């Protein structure tokens, strides 16, 4: 009922220019069929990036785009993201529940999926979003809502997420690597990991997709 | 100082097609001297939409892209909108003050100016974002914030941001028209009105923002 990604991997392509973004993906498509791609690229080199990567790679395409405006115009992000032919939006809880229902309704009328961020895994998500994380998490479950997105770098945190979705929810979890997450760790919660600068900048990104699905090896 | 925006008014143009777009801000051209673009707009039709309004009306451009990621992301979504010309680009403050910093650092090397996102319009805003919103506001003040968003819809709070951030500060205040606020009642606390709708889906745009103005003709 959830989506499979490959060895539980997801790619966060966040390099800026098409030739690097494109060589990269290719250089470790053997270990992933899932791509996260994000405002990074898309605003370096246009929303046909997304298709070019389907005609390239056949992977799945999650559009973390952060969606955080209100309804009318969360719609029509959702909606130009569905044209280019994303399969999934990232959308933030922290402005509401309407603003949340808007990408629902679009995602449901294209066939795609929307995904719930509610914990950030930065330092300063400590501030504001930390303590409203819980019942935004609740407010996904009251929404409908199947997929989220919660820190790799607070594990204690992740975990609540998932106590909160239950083991039927699908639950993705960036932070791994640069910002010290663990993937294995990780994975006791997570459905998937999402991993960028690891790979993208490592001098050989396969040999780093590969080790990182090593240490996980027994997870798959 | 600050950006003079002629007759307090801010088209948000988020139509979603370059030809109608074009044609829309072209009527209104001599009424408003300061496009908001969103990414309606901008996935649409692609980053060089604002070079094409450049081009063709000369407007100051603030690119409404509600940033709200890690540090890391930030900064390369700033770096890409002030590559492509926006002269200012709005974020938000909920994932807290690194997130804003990484954002300021980016607006401060490359001569740009960054407006924060206290509190949305909408009535979602008030599950989680409303109850920040001051201390968002003087995080904003503690970072030199200069260039404020706030909500005409909630006049209780538009002004409360207003004594927050000081009478030097820029402040522009969205949801008047389509959304109920009103344009007099709104410039009591805001330098310069948002209006998307009221103007965009008029029959007569150029009359639409023209009666705006003569409403608020005693305050200019
Ligand atoms: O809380 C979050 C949510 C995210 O989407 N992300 C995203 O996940 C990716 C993390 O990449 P990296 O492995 O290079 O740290 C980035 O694209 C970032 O924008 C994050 O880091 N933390
Ligand atoms: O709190 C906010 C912040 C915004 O940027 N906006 C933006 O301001 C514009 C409002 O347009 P309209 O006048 O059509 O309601 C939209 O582009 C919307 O995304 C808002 O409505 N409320």
């Amino acid at each position: 009922d959830v989506m499979d990604v490959m060895n539980r991997l997801i790619l966060a392509m966040d390099l800026m220019n098409r030739d690097d973004a494109l060589r990269v993906t290719g250089e470790v498509r053997e270990y992933i069929d899932t791509v996260k791609i994000g405002y990074p690229l898309v605003l370096s080199e246009g929303m046909d990036i997304i298709a070019e990567f389907r005609k390239r790679f056949g992977c799945r395409i999650i559009a973390d785009f952060k969606v955080a405006d209100i309804p009318e115009t969360n719609e029509k992000i959702c909606r130009a993201t569905f044209k280019a032919g994303a399969d999934a939006i990232i959308v933030h809880g922290f402005p509401g529940a309407d603003s949340v229902r808007a990408c629902l309704n679009v995602a449901e009328e294209m066939g795609r999926e929307v995904f719930l961020l509610t914990e950030m895994s930065s330092p300063g998500a400590e501030m504001f979003i930390q303590g409203a994380a819980d019942e935004i998490a609740r407010m996904g479950v009251d929404l409908g809502v199947k997929n989220y997105v919660g820190p790799s770098t607070r594990p204690e945190r992740l975990s609540r997420l998932r106590e909160i979705i239950g083991q039927d929810s699908f639950l993705i979890s960036p932070g791994v690597g640069a910002q010290g997450g663990d993937p294995g760790e990780t994975l006791r919660f997570a459905d998937a990991i999402i991993v960028g600068r690891s790979i993208y900048l490592a001098d050989n990104p396969a040999a780093a997709a590969a080790g990182i699905i090593e240490s996980i090896k027994d997870l798959l």
